[PDB]
């Protein structure tokens, strides 16, 4: 149903790892967008074949502002290739290395637009982990726009997952908190130089403010980084946190 025949492909957007990102245009409608490149070198060793295929399927169906688009995808002899929705003004990732830290406007409006694409995913039933700055892009308008699904580095995951718990979509309220945290302050709270460390702090969900960081973000991270699920707030409650709505954009 689409092969790479039918782009033209540009500049590397990013690589490494299992395979290429590379701009591209699909030449009958001259449409701009970004392919993924995997080898399926790493298909084997993962023993990851149908698993995306799988979630391709997931994603592919889905819709929203502050989720970026999957379009379709295609089997190389040798390589993989994802078609996906193209952001213009890159990762997160790069502008909080560009920026150092975040305001208070900039963290609470990408907090909001966070919530706002999870509860849609919760709804659609769908629950996960990432979620790190490299993966999330920003639209032509500045709109944040959440990159994909799917050891590891552990400083996004919760201590649920790290202690082997069962994890349901509270997970991801978890991650809302460590964003925001790294959003305001450069570095995630539970930052090591170390697996083992990052894995203990985690666990004992271990983090500190530094000065600059106001009372009322203090009270929305503290509220998310709760070693028990249960007691984290909802997305609803999030989103109306007077922090959030006080610092948040229209
Ligand atoms: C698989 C994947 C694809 C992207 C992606 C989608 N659209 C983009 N527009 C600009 N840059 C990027 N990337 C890709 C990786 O390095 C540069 C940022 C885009 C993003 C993340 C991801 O996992």
């Amino acid at each position: 149903q689409w092969a790479l025949e039918d782009f033209e492909i540009g500049r590397p957007l990013g690589k490494g790892k299992f395979g290429n990102v590379y701009l591209a245009r699909e030449k009958q409608s001259k449409f701009i967008l970004a392919l993924k490149v995997l080898f399926k070198a790493q298909l084997e060793k993962a023993g990851v074949e149908h698993q995306l295929r799988r979630e391709v399927e997931i994603q592919s169906h889905l819709r929203h502002p502050n989720i970026l688009r999957l379009y379709g995808y295609f089997h190389d002899a040798t390589r993989v290739y994802l078609i996906l929705e193209y952001a213009p003004l890159g990762t997160v990732y790069r502008e909080l290395q560009k920026l150092s830290k975040f305001d208070e406007q900039r963290t609470a409006t990408y907090i909001t637009e966070l919530a706002n694409a999870l509860s849609y995913c919760h709804s659609k039933r769908v629950i996960h982990r990432d979620i790190k700055p490299e993966n999330l892009l920003l639209g032509s308008a500045g709109e944040l726009k959440i990159a994909d699904f799917g050891c590891g580095t552990l400083d996004y995951l919760p201590p649920e997952m790290i202690e082997g718990r069962m994890h349901d979509e509270k997970v991801d309220l978890w991650s809302l908190g460590v964003l925001c945290y790294e959003f305001l302050v450069g570095k995630p709270p539970f930052e090591a130089n170390t697996y083992q460390e990052t894995y203990k702090r985690i666990s004992r969900v271990e983090f500190t403010f530094p000065d600059f960081v106001t009372e009322g973000a203090r009270d929305l991270i503290s509220r998310l980084l709760k070693h028990n699920p249960s007691q984290r707030p909802m997305l609803r409650e999030v989103l109306e946190h007077p922090w959030i709505t006080a610092n948040s954009s229209k």
